[PDB]
């Protein structure tokens, strides 16, 4: 379980 | 990055 | 809750 | 027990 | 230096 | 230094 | 990959 | 009076 | 803080 | 004379 | 039973 | 680092 | 309650 | 070729 | 030199 | 993390 | 007559 | 923390 | 770590 | 009866 | 501490 | 004809 | 005069 | 009454 | 019984 | 638990 | 490296 | 008796 | 393959 | 006052 | 400079 | 008994 | 800062 | 130099 | 230089 | 090394 | 309780 | 006419 | 651990 | 350091 | 009173 | 631990 | 009687 | 004309 | 302190 | 091992 | 050289 | 500094 | 009444 | 010509 | 009968 | 590998 | 150079 | 054609 | 003084 | 104390 | 101690 | 053509 | 050192 | 009254 | 000529 | 003194 | 005690 | 093609 | 006094 960076503008560090 | 668990007691839930 | 920086040497971001 | 460095900004040596 | 206590809850026993 | 139980699933003893 | 944490308490980090 | 904490985890500080 | 992500695949970030 | 007080907690003054 | 070095970046001394 | 009970009579807590 | 530096050689941070 | 692996955890290699 | 006792647990009967 | 491949055929690389 | 191929994957060469 | 006292009597100081 | 205490009364330390 | 160095900044040689 | 692992197969390390 | 008195208390002057 | 106290425990001073 | 600067070396602000 | 050298950083001659 | 350095001559890293 | 056991009594669980 | 430096601006060497 | 352990207590080793 | 412990296990120290 | 009785009720000694 | 700085604008050095 | 009294005689009521 | 009676409560002989 | 007397009360026996 | 009971009357513990 | 050096030839470290 | 073959496996020769 | 093979065929090696 | 008294007569109250 | 340096060879800081 | 006293009377020492 | 060296800065050979 | 007094107490001077 | 008197009649001094 | 004790009072040893 | 007497009290019978 | 009675006959007040 | 400088070597500030 | 008189008491001149 | 140096600026070699 | 052929007829090569 | 009669009362022979 | 006469009395000219 | 006469007839001098 | 007289008649001396 | 007296009239000594 | 006359009185010249 | 009565008639005080 | 050096071999510092 | 007088009492001279 | 006469007619001398 | 007289008339001696 | 004729009469040339 | 005559005929001299 993992912190990943998403970007689409805006960005997020998502922790799933 | 990844959530890891370690311990010798003290427990560390660590990101890196 | 919170990701914090702990250090004592060694350092980690710890999730609490 | 232990004096540690915590940071999250602000930082302190904390006694636990 | 001095051992101080503060809190908003979280409690910090702080040296500095 | 310290022989620690570590997990990231999969667990190992690691020498830190 | 390298962290420099400044403090004076107020703290600021640079992570590369 | 000023703290610089280096890290790569292994950590080292300089306090002046 | 201020994130700068470099990519060419390979990715490298600076966080200030 | 002219007082300049710096603070970041830590406080430092210049008096001219 | 044996201390071995793994690397993949990050490295570990694993004691199996 | 560590707050230790120390004796050499006379006993003190010392920060090591 | 207070961390003080003693020196006499050897030195100590004593926390009384 | 000639491998040099640096580690401090974090690992980085040079291959010549 | 002096035989001293300290402990955070582990106990050290130390000469120096 | 960066590759330089030299050639004149004979070839040699440096990988960092 | 000499080739240098850079890469990071993205690649670029200089041929003289 | 440092005092410079100028004089020619007329006197002026800078305290930092 | 390495302590250097300056005094002229006024005292100032460097800790490395 | 003894000259000891105290520091807390300021320093003192105390003769108790 | 600081690990440098040399390899050409044959492997040799320096630990500082 | 000009006096500069330094202090940190310990004091030193230069008179020209 | 100017005191410089070195400590690593062990303490050593220079007085100028 | 008055806070004055006295020096003779050593210096102090003295309250008279 | 025995005075031995232990180290783990810090070192002491320990009496066991 | 801990890997420590013991010496008394002969030396070993001992696991306790 | 290998965890070995030896003893003449004292028991040593040794790495090397 | 003593020639001293007084300051409060104005400064004088005063004979007391 | 050779170990040098420095100490002054604070300790540091170099292993080659 | 300074200790150098050599080892290859066989160990030898120099203490000054 | 001058330690003055001051009132604005409430009275204080203030250094002007 | 103590000189403290107050600020609320206007500032005061209050000597209580 | 603090009003302190000292004397070897001459008496100094000192601020600093 | 001078062994002085000093007070800041609490009194001590200090070597200045 | 000359010993001069002046006064507005305070009396100053001044050299310069 | 070894703390031994020794006699030559008179007995002492001696470190050999 | 204390390790002291005696010499009279022969020498002893006596631990009383 | 003379060959020197180096090896550590990786091998390299010089032929003159 | 290093091999040098000489030749002129007649051959001779040195292995360290 | 310690205040010691000795005498062969002349009396010395000595620090060191 | 005073700590002074006396010498006549031998030297001592003497308290008078 | 070593004292050098310079003089020309005016005197200055260095103590290490 | 005796010519001795006194120092406290200033130094003199004093006849007592 | 210049005096250097060495000490470690035992003392030796050079006068030129 | 250190006096340097310049003369060409006209005289001017520096005192350090 | 080989002890060399230096004394001039002050004592300092080398142990090989 | 000459035997001189001076005094501010302390009396110095000085040679130089 | 000090106005002293001085004699070497002939007597004078000298400022030292 | 006057501070004058005499020189003849040695120098004096004479206050007649 | 140009006179430079040095004094620290002791006096020494240069005449150019 | 004697050449003496006076200074008060201006300087004189007076031959009385 | 790297060929260097020398000729003046007579020919001689180095191969690295 | 010249021995001159000089007056500014008061007369002196001065060497110019 | 131009004369510059310097003086401080001592005098020097440059004539061009 | 120092004469420099230039000639090319035309003549021009510098006198220092 | 040393005289150097230059001449070419015009003469100049340096006296130290 | 060891006296060396130089003379050329002028006399100068070294005392070791 | 140039004369240098040394003196300390004893005198010596060099004439070129 | 010592002022001694000495005779070899004729008597003198000699500094030894 | 005066310390003078006599020499005739043997030497004396005579204090008449 | 140049006199060098040695003394340790005993006196011996060299005259050049 | 020592004469050296150079000639090539033209003659030039050195006298030491 | 020994004389060497050189001559060429000009004469020079060395006496020891 | 170049001639340099030296003279002091005696003469010498270099022709290139 | 020295002549250098250059030529290439065209001629130029320098006479010193």
């Amino acid at each position: 379980a993992k912190l990943v960076f998403f970007a689409e503008a805006e960005a997020f560090f998502v922790l799933k």
